[PDB]
Order: C-alpha cells, then structure tokens, then sequence
C-alpha cells in the first residue's frame, strides 16, 4: 500500500464518517492497516486530513487541465456542464458542507481550502473567451457554488440540471451575440 | 419575568456563539435568566426548542425582507439587495452559519424550515424584480449571493458585502443593458 492510495481511502472515510469521526482507527480499517502504521506515516489525523487536501489541490488542477477546450462560449459551456455534472449526488452530498466548514476552523486546512477554490476559479478564468466581463470568472464560480448550496438544502430533481440552468442562464447574459445555451 | 419571545431571543445567542452542536437547554437557561426545568416546561427539549426558533426564523425573514424600503424598476432591485446582503454582519458569528446549515439538513423537521427560509429569500428577491426581467432571476441571484458569499467566507479580502455587490452589480448590468450603472448607495 502506498501513501497516495491510503489518502485515497481516507477521502473515503471523511466522507462517509465527516470530519468531527474522522479517524486513523477508522482510515486503518478502510484501507486495511493498523493505526502504529498510520502513526508512523502521517503522525496524527490532523497531518493526514493535511496530506489529503493537498493531494485534493493537485487533482483539482489535474482534472480541470484533462476537460478538452472547444471554441468561444459554446466551449466554456462544454467547460463548464462537464465539471457540474462530474459532482457525484449518488450518495449524501451535505457531508461536504460539515467538510468545508470544519476546514475553516483549522488555519493549515483553511489555507488549502482557499487553494481549492483558487484553481477552481483560475481553472475557469482560463477558459474565458476574449471579450467576457472583468472578473467573469468569480460571478461563475459564485453561480455553480450558490446554485449547489441551493439544490443541497432545497433538493428537486438532478444536481446538475438545477446548477446548470442558471449557468446557461447568465452565460446568456454574458455573451448575448451568441445563440442559445442548451 | 421572560416572555416565549425573548427565550427563543436569547436562544439564537447561544446557538450563535455555541454552534447547533454543543447548543444545550443549560445554556439557554443561563443566557435568558430561567431554570432549566422552566424550559423543560415550555419548549420540552432542546430539539424542539430548534424547531420553534427555526419557526420564527422563517417569520422573521418574510418581514425583514417586506420592511425593507421599496423602490422602482432595476434601481429598485439593485437598491434592495445593497440591504440584503449589508445585512449580513461578518463580525457577530458568521462562520456558524454554516454548521447551523449543514445541521439543520441532518433533521427533517430542521431541514423543512430551512427550505422554507431559502425559499422565503427567494421569494422576497422574486417580489423586487421589476417587469421584463430575466425568467427565474431570483434564483440566479440569490445563488450568486450565497456563492459569493461561501467564496469570500472561505477566502476573504476586504469587507463581504462589497465582494459580493460588486458581482450584483456585475449580473444587474447584464440583465438590464438599457439600465445606466449599478453603483454603490
Ligand atoms: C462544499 C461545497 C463544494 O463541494 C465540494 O467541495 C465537493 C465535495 C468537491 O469534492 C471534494 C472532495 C473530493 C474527494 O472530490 C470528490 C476532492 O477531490 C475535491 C478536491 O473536493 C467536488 C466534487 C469537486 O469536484 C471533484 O473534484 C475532484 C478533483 C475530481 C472529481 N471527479 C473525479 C472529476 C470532481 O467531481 C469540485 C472541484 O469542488 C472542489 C467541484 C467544483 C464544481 C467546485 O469547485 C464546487 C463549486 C464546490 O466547491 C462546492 C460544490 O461548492
Ligand atoms: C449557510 C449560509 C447562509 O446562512 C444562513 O442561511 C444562516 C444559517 C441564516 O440564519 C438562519 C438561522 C437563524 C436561527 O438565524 C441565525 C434564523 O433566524 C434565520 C432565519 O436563518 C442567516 C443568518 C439569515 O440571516 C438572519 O436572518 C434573520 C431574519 C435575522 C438575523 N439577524 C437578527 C440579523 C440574520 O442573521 C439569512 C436570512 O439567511 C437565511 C441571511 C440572508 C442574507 C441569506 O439568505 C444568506 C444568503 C444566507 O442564506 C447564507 C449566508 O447563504
């Protein structure tokens, strides 16, 4: 077992458990080590959640550089459906929510959460085509991120298609030479 | 001596600084200035006591929301929601809001009225659209609140409110391109 994998199953863990149960106990059982092993590689919990957000920032940018780029706001669009849709609602998605606020209250993870949302908002602020508004790239980041609260407390249908309505929503607004956003 | 009312006042006080977790009748009791077993009386527990808070919650932000002065066409909607999101105080517990959200989805009773706060938001924002606006504008701006909101609770720089009003007014130009500027006031 290496250290990436068992980071692996630690996502696991914290998502199925939350971040206040977060446990090496409960890592160890998941990926099938012994807690003195996990002590050895990562110290303590607080290390490993470390570890695990980093290597969070990495796929982040890593999975944001993979989705092909098509031309002007037709291909910000295309952007911009893949990576809504690719928020797996399969199982419960409020534990996300205890996640990004517990993060906050600790100085190390609050610091990785900001590089989180940083490579989000770049990732999307290098698809823009010429001509978008200034900052374009934080009203969209604002729109996916409000809209997915808003379907987390207020559930109706898919996700993504709640999210999405409103992306082509404003990306009609932004770029309205265009034709239509469906 | 303490009214219903100011219970579920000071309540919210707790709730605020201690978080829905560590939230307790105990604490309640020493806040508002009554025993225990008088809250045990009137409230039954400390779930219930969420409940009824949550319930006056809901009242509370259709009123705040219809007080808030009413203008006309896109100035209006702009001048509305400059009070709607200045109303957010970053120095008086804000960070919890977000615990108290993610708790009140783990318990249905919880979760209903939580529906019904957001719902009544969006509403308020629906009932200051001018006519000719944008199909389902409410939604997109009050997602755009609630998301430029979490982006600055998570990576703040300067003040809230103007992080977010500078993406309201960003959105209110694109809406309403006849509409001159949507500057601060
Ligand atoms: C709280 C609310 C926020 O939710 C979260 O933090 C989730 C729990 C993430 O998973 C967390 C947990 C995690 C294990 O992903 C499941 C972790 O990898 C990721 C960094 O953050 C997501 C699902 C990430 O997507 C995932 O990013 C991965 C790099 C690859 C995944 N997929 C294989 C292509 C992809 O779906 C994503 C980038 O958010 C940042 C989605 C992107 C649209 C956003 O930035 C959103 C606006 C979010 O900030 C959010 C909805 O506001
Ligand atoms: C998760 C993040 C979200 O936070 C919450 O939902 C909290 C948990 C709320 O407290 C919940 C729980 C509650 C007990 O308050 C703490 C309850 O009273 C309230 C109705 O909703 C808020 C703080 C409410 O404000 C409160 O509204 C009250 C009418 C008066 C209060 N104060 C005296 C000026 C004021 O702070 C408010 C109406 O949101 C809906 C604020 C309004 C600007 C929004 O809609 C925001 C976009 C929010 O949705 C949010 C930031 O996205």
């Amino acid at each position: 077992k290496s250290d990436d994998e068992v980071l692996e199953a630690a996502t696991v863990v914290l998502k199925r458990c939350g971040p206040i149960e977060f446990t090496l106990s409960g890592v160890a059982k998941e990926v099938g080590l012994s807690r003195a092993a996990l002590i050895q590689r990562f110290t303590n919990r607080d290390t490993l959640l470390v570890r695990m957000m980093e290597r969070g920032v990495e796929q982040v940018r890593h999975y944001l550089n993979a989705i092909p780029i098509g031309a002007g706001p037709q291909g910000l669009w295309e952007f911009l459906q893949v990576l809504v849709r690719s928020m797996n609602t399969r199982n419960d998605f409020s534990v996300n929510y205890l996640i990004s606020w517990y993060e906050l209250q600790v100085p190390e993870l609050r610091t990785l959460a900001i590089q989180t949302n940083r490579a989000v908002v770049e990732g999307i602020r290098n698809r823009l085509p010429p001509g978008a508004p200034a900052a374009a790239e934080l009203l969209l980041h604002s729109v996916i991120t409000g809209a997915t609260m808003q379907w987390a407390v207020d559930p109706d249908g898919e996700l993504a298609d709640h999210v999405l309505a409103q992306i082509a929503a404003i990306l009609c607004l932004m770029f309205p030479e265009q034709d239509d956003f469906q």
